[PDB]
């Protein structure tokens, strides 16, 4: 009870640092991977508020990140009828897909050890939690 | 369930986030608390790099802590740099736990000491699964 909190905080960063020793030879950050994906996964008319609010970053951060992946090929900017919109490269695609397919059995070599059963009492748990968080937030 | 690690790092990301507001009437961050936290339970006089090991992080974040906590009066570094709490850093590190475990109490706030224990064990149980495949 007392380490919950911690307990948490680890797991998330030794479940990010395995899917990092997997994506070694990409030679990319974990900001990198993450937003990656992140773009990827996001529907296309959406803000660039809302892809720092899904990866789970500062706007700052945010921009520095964009303009290092721009750097490197993997995304382009472009003004949209909707702010700037982001695209994947086709430079991109297989970078895109390696990244997804770690992350995606990677979840379930993970998850592998426990039932179905036992992760829908994990995810409603979770979920209470944050609930609790976010009501405090705003008060 | 296909959303399971993104859950797990929000739920970890408001977490924290609470915690940097509360703990800003002493200009304090979380990070501030788990580097004391960590000075605090183990021997005086680590060493950065033993520090760095026991919090989990690398060198430069870590560094940039303890000039933060320095200049605040709630530790000394000697000469590696071995890190000691000055006698301020005591209600301090008080005060800081007050807030740290009251808000613990709000975020678990109507849930069983069953489900605690339940969580814990699956948390613990995923972090093995995943100390073992990193070899």
């Amino acid at each position: 009870e007392s380490t919950l909190g911690s307990d948490l905080a680890r797991l998330v960063r030794v479940w990010r640092a395995l899917i990092d020793h997997r994506l070694k030879p990409l030679e990319l950050t974990q900001t990198h991977w993450v937003t990656l994906y992140n773009i990827n996964r996001l529907p296309p008319e959406q803000s660039q508020i809302q892809l720092a609010k899904a990866i789970g970053i500062e706007q700052p951060s945010l921009v520095r990140t964009l303009d290092q992946l721009e750097e490197k090929g993997l995304i382009t900017r472009h003004t949209s009828a909707n702010a700037k919109r982001i695209k994947l490269t086709e430079q991109s695609s297989p970078i895109i897909e390696q990244v997804d397919g770690v992350i995606s059995s990677t979840r379930k070599e993970i998850l592998g050890g426990i039932s179905s059963d036992e992760i829908a009492v994990l995810s409603g748990l979770i979920d209470k939690l944050e609930k609790n968080i976010i009501q405090l937030q705003t008060k």
